[PDB]
């Protein structure tokens, strides 16, 4: 029962307990209508995610009830739209699509603005805030690779143009884009799905898969989802969506040559992935992220909920965790969602 409030971004801490500041952190893929329902009314998460096992029917009337029921600002829904091979709503927005591979060659960058905007315009309808896209990813793997036809180009410059077209096109249709999986999953040594995943030189990064990011975190709104990779001269054998040192190169951009940036940053999946449940369960995997400095932690399902936020809260109490670093990423998730209407 948390009301909704007319409050700023900057004081929206001051009207949370403890635990549902937390919750505010935390984003959650659902079963159906009636799963979605109850961890929102039971624990008041930050938001949902429509993922793989999503029943779809719960865009039919029973997702508009569960965004009103909840505070004290609008309800985040997330989804994986990418198109081609990622594209889960392609039963209600005009099919899959070309992939981003398929679109670079035969599409203008202003032609992939305009399909962009209307994908974003018929998800904004449903109830959609937010799409874990565009890829920024550099490869020329092949198509059906785990990146393979999912990136923009081979070529950093083209990848910039056009993926910043789709960002700019969500963002037309007032849908918040996430630009994937910093710093760089193109030449990964392989699937963060089913195993740990290293990346080329940070100073080979620096020259070539950074290099869309340095313009195209810059327009906002925007935010940045961190893979699952280990990173030689800056992570070690922990996951950059782990490691405070990738988040922090995030945020001061100077080592990239980017400007600094103080949008919302994603972990990727923590749960239903075996490069993080491979080392860690859930509720740790959780903390670690927020600890890295990230300010949405992303998992596939509601059930660890109860536990992750028990485990939170004694971080909280032992000083594993500060508040300043709860408050400052609920003012981030507050900007993100934007205010309340009647305010």
């Amino acid at each position: 029962p948390v009301p909704r409030s007319c409050a700023e971004p900057a004081g929206i801490p001051a009207l949370l307990s403890p635990r549902d500041k937390l919750a505010q952190l935390l984003v959650v893929g659902v079963r159906d209508a009636a799963d979605a329902q109850a961890v929102v009314t039971n624990y008041h998460v930050g938001g949902i995610l429509i993922g793989s096992d999503t029943d779809l029917t719960i865009f039919d009337g029973a997702l508009a009830e569960i965004v009103a029921g909840g505070g004290p600002l609008p309800l985040a829904v997330s989804v994986d739209e990418e198109g081609g091979r990622v594209s889960r709503l392609r039963s209600l927005i005009g099919g899959t699509g070309p992939s981003a591979r398929e679109l670079a060659q035969t599409r203008t960058v202003q032609q992939v603005r305009d399909l962009a905007r209307d994908r974003g315009r018929q998800m904004r309808k449903l109830g959609i805030t937010i799409d874990f896209a565009p890829v920024v990813d550099v490869t020329d793997a092949p198509d059906d690779t785990v990146i393979g036809d999912r990136s923009f180009g081979s070529d950093p410059a083209t990848v910039t143009a056009y993926a910043g077209a789709y960002a700019q096109g969500l963002r037309d249709a007032g849908v918040l884009p996430v630009l994937k999986h910093f710093p760089g999953h193109g030449r990964g040594s392989g699937d963060s799905h089913n195993g740990g995943v290293t990346t080329p030189p940070l100073d080979d990064l620096v020259g070539d898969d950074l290099v869309p990011y340095r313009t195209l975190v810059t327009q906002a709104p925007v935010g940045v989802m961190v893979g699952h990779l280990q990173v030689p001269g800056l992570t070690g054998s922990e996951p950059a969506s782990l490691s405070k040192a990738a988040v922090n190169l995030l945020r001061t951009g100077t080592g990239y040559g980017a400007p600094p940036f103080d949008g919302p940053v994603f972990s990727d999946d923590l749960s239903g992935m075996a490069a993080i449940s491979d080392r860690f369960g859930v509720s740790e995997a959780v903390l670690r992220t927020l600890q890295a400095g990230a300010d949405i932690a992303l998992w596939v399902t509601t059930k660890e909920v109860p536990a992750v936020l028990d485990r939170l809260e004694q971080a909280l109490r032992a000083g594993e965790l500060p508040m300043s670093a709860v408050d400052r990423s609920v003012v981030r998730v507050a900007t993100m969602k934007g205010p309340n209407p009647g305010c």
